[PDB]
This record gives structure tokens, sequence and C-alpha cells, in this order.
DNA sequence: AAAAAGACTTGGAAAAATTTTT
DNA sequence: AAAAATTTTTCCAAGTCTTTTT
């Protein structure tokens, strides 16, 4: 039978948990050696290369295709990467690697792919069945008094970074993670998970402070990778309950809060004027907080409060409209905000003279950050941040528009149009874009379905109209959605 | 404070598995 | 059979906000 987390006490704040166990995390596939007839070139010649150096050539070889592997940035730094990879030998003949020809090895991973899908009832039968065993091996943890879902426990192979943009890392060696580097989290009464045999881990710890069974460190950027409980968990289900909850708290003070923004767009000092105008816009265009990102790391994207000079282009008047505010960035994961919206009166007033004596590069909202505007927004609501606008007006916006567009005349399979109409709005207000069914052509109706709406809204509409929930929800997220399935009526109201 | 770390939050695109069209 | 149009898993990062160092 399945547990029923949320007719349960509420899980106090502080300790995450009381008992955790698990059988550690699952290491990437180990690399297959290069067979004999599949050489390589230098100069015309062929050159066999150590283990090592041909483990990085091979992850060159089979991205051959793409247009990036011909970019300075990218080049540049997968052949620094390469040469570490190297022995003293090979760095001594290798000096470029516009004179390395990797066509044989390309011709090769291509072949092992046309010859993958050619496969007998012995081998796509026998490697999904022992992908079911470690599924149930590895892919389930003891966390206080029940057996949940781990996340992604299989850990991502070594191979070359792309990332999302102009990334000034692309070409980088992602490395392959060792048991070395693992930092297991868990309870002093379970038993600790067994390494590789031939292997130790980094550190066993007993850090009940956070949610987290795996952790290890990563070299493109140096961050802590995870790998915690599935969406299905209590632990990540009640905390996306709690997320929605704060942004329904929201719903009965925002008329306040839009009030009181409104009046400090007139006062005296600037300090006050910009986070006024900073939280207009995450309030109607739903901007993302704007965090400061260290410069040569990531791609260069920007949120609200890091918006630059030229990120906005001022028109009084323009295609008969008044005060038109023309945005032009790249916000998160490269995708472009284009946007002529028009805004008040003092707000106009204002960009104006925040535009005044600076230069293209400088910030637009100086004297500004996430932390000033997230220190303002807790002394008005209690666990009030700039994001929680974000989940705030796209769940009244699926709201808003499921009664706008849902008819009584019409049957299930209309309705389902219908709920994926509304759901478009949601994916058009907070930019989730989808590159080149004419409507849902440059729109991903995904990251709000499952991040931003609460599945309430959804579940009170589909107990209303007769549509069953396996028509908008399917396995995995009915699973996530459980809480809100369950416990819900065709009466709830965000 | 205020930089740096840490711990959460937020798929779409590319491939492979099928299904349908020629 | 053989190819094309759909459906569906496999591949791969980047923000937000909190907590620690410097
Ligand atoms: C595409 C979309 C995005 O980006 C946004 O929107 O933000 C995303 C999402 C949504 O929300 C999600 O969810 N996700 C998850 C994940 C991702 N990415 C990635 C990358 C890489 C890797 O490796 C991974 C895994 N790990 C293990 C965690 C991931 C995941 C996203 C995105």
């Amino acid at each position: 039978a399945a547990w029923k987390w949320w007719e349960e006490e509420r899980y106090p704040e502080g300790i995450k948990w009381k008992f955790l166990e698990h059988k550690g995390p699952v290491f990437a596939p180990p690399y297959e050696p290069l067979p004999e007839n599949v050489k390589f070139y230098y100069d015309g010649k062929v050159m066999k290369l150590s283990p090592k150096a041909e483990e990085v050539a091979t992850f060159f070889a089979k991205m051959l295709d793409h247009e990036y592997t011909t970019k300075e940035i990218f080049r540049k730094n997968f052949f620094k990467d390469w040469r570490k990879e190297m022995t003293n030998e090979e760095k001594n003949i290798i000096t470029n690697l516009s004179k390395c020809d990797f066509t044989q090895m390309s011709q090769y991973f291509k072949a092992q792919t046309e010859a993958r899908k050619q496969m007998s009832k012995e081998e796509k039968l026998k490697i999904k069945e022992e992908n079911e065993k470690l599924l149930k091996e590895y892919g389930f943890c003891i966390m206080d008094n029940h057996k949940e879902r781990i996340a992604n426990f299989k850990i991502e192979p070594p191979g070359l970074s792309r990332g999302r943009g102009n990334h000034p890392k692309m070409g980088m060696l992602k490395r392959r993670i060792m048991p070395e580097d693992i930092i297991i989290n868990c309870s002093k009464d379970a038993k600790v998970p067994s390494p590789p045999p031939g292997h130790k881990w980094k550190e066993v710890r007993h850090d009940n402070k956070v949610t987290w069974l795996v952790s290890w460190t990563e070299n493109i950027q140096g961050s802590i990778k995870y790998i915690m409980l599935n969406p299905s968990s209590r632990i990540k289900g009640e905390k996306d309950w709690q997320k929605y909850e704060t942004a329904r708290r929201l719903k009965k003070c925002v008329d306040k809060i839009r009030n009181q923004y409104r009046e400090d767009w007139k006062s005296k000092e600037m300090k006050v004027r910009q986070r006024a105008v900073a939280l207009y816009f995450i309030d109607k265009l739903a901007l993302r907080a704007g965090n400061e990102k260290e410069e040569g790391e990531t791609a260069d994207t920007v949120g609200c409060c890091s918006l630059r000079v030229e990120h906005i282009n001022l028109h009084p008047e323009l295609d008969g409209q008044e005060y038109v505010v023309e945005f032009d960035f790249l916000g998160k994961d490269s995708i472009r905000y284009y946007n002529k919206v028009p805004v008040e009166k003092r707000v106009f007033k204002n960009l104006q003279l925040f535009m005044e004596n600076k230069q293209p590069e400088d910030d637009l909202f100086d004297r500004l950050n996430t932390g000033i505007l997230n220190k303002h927004l807790q002394d008005l609501m209690e666990g009030l941040t700039a994001k929680v606008f974000r989940t705030y007006n796209a769940s009244i916006t699926l709201q808003q528009q499921l009664k706008e567009l849902t008819a009584p005349d019409e049957n299930i399979p209309a309705k389902i149009l219908s709920y994926n109409r509304a759901n478009r709005a949601v994916a058009i207000l907070c930019n989730h874009q989808q590159a080149p069914r004419e409507e849902n052509k440059q729109i991903a109706l995904g990251t709000s379905k499952l991040n931003y709406l609460d599945p309430r809204i959804t579940v009170a509409w589909c107990k209303k109209w007769g549509v069953p929930i396996e028509k908008i929800y399917n396995k995995t997220q009915r699973e996530k959605f459980a809480w809100a399935i369950d416990m819900a009526d065709e009466d709830y109201e965000f």
C-alpha cells in the first residue's frame, strides 16, 4: 500500500531526518577501449594514444558533426585539457588540435550506433533487465520508517562541457567521478554503504541538517552536485506544498504590496525608488530576481536586479502607445526576452533617472542587489522572496484562464485543448521557449506544468469537468503530485 | 557587511524505441 | 520490406536563496 505522508503531522523545522540508509551511487560505465582497426592520425601518420588521452579523444570524435567543435573557445579549452591527460612523449608530438585527424574514430562511433539498433531479443531484453535490477538495488532508500525513491542515482559519465549559450568553459573536460570524490550521508545506526572493490569513499558523514544522500565536487564550476530523493518523496513534496502555500499567502497581501511600491516611486531616496521599479517588473512581467554572477564562469545572462543600461531602450510614444519600455536581454539558459511594454507615468520618469550619466556596461539598478530586495520582502510578508511572485503569477493565470477557456458544452478531448491553451498563456508569461501545433510552435509547457502550477488547481479543474487526471498528468507526474490528487476537492481555490 | 559555499529549485533537445505511411 | 512520421527515453546546467568564510 502507498504511503499518504500528507495525512501525517508536518515534519518539524531544523532536523531533516532521524534515520537514513542507502546503497550509495552507481558509477558511470567504464571506458570501452578502441579496437586495433580504429586508428588515430596525427600529420597523416598513425599514432596509438595512451588510455587517458584516447579517452579524451573519443569525446571530441563523437561531437565532430556539430558546429561547436569548430569554435575558438571550444577548441582552445578542449586542447588545453587534453594536454594534461597526455604522456610526456605525446605532449612533444601533439602541438595543436588541427593536425589531428579523428575521422576514423568518428566513423566507428556512428557504426556502433547503427549496430546498436540491429540487436537481437537476447540483447534488447537483457540490458533492459539488468537496468531493472539496478533500479531496485540502488534506486531506493530508507528515510524514517519508509522506503522512498532516489532521484538520479546513476552518476553522469565524463565528457566535454557545452553548457547553454555562449559559455566560456565550453570544451572543458568533465572528469570521471571516483569513489574517492564521494561524500556519503547517512545515520549512525545505518549500514554504511560498501564502496566498489579496491576503492574507499572520501567521507562518510552524519549531517541531519541536510537532505542529500551523496555529494561530490565537479571540476567545471567547482560547485557541489547532489543525489537527493525523487519528487514523490515526503521531503521534496512537502517543500513543494509549502512553496505553493507561500504563494497563496502572497495572494492576500499583493494589493497591500502593490499600493506600497506605487507610492515608493515618488520617494526622496533613490535606494527605495529602484527597489520599487525592480519589484514592479518582477510582479507585472514575472522576471527572475537577477543574482550577480562571477564574470567568466557562465554565459553572460541577466535577470531583473542584474539588468544593465544596454538591456532597455526608452520610447515616449511608439506604435500608438504611451511610455514604452523595450526590453532586450538574455535571461536564464540564454533564452532571449523581448517585450515592448507600456508602463505607468512615474516608472518611465524613474528609468530615465537611472540611465543618466551611465555607460552601457554599468548596472541599471545600482545600490540594489537580490539580498536588498529580499530583505525588504521579508519585512512585508514572512518567508517572501522574489521568486514567489513568479509562482504566484503562473498559478493564478492558470486558474483564471481555465475558468475563461473551459465551456460546459465541450467534450473530453476538447477540454484537454482548453487546458493546454491555458497552460500556453502561463508559458508565454514565464518566457518558456521551445526552438522550432502552430500555436505551441515556439512555446514549452513542461517547465511550468512541473515547477511553476499548484497541482491542486488542475485536480479541481479535472473533478469539475469530469476529465480523469491521467489525461493531464502522466505516470511520473502523477507520483510527484500524488498529495494534490488525493487530498483536494472540486472546490479548490488558489 | 560581502564574497564564497552550500543546498536546493528551475526540463528541452537529442537519441533511441516504435508506429505508421509508402 | 523500407522509409517516414510519432512517441518516448537518454543527455546534459543554471538559477535562487541560505549559510559559511574572509
Ligand atoms: C530546460 C529547462 C530548464 O533549464 C529550466 O527551465 O530552468 C530545466 C528544468 C526546468 O525546471 C529542470 O527541471 N531540470 C532538471 C535537470 C535540468 N538540467 C540538467 C542538466 C544536466 C544534468 O546532469 C541534470 C541531471 N542532474 C543529475 C541533476 C539536469 C537536470 C533541468 C533544466
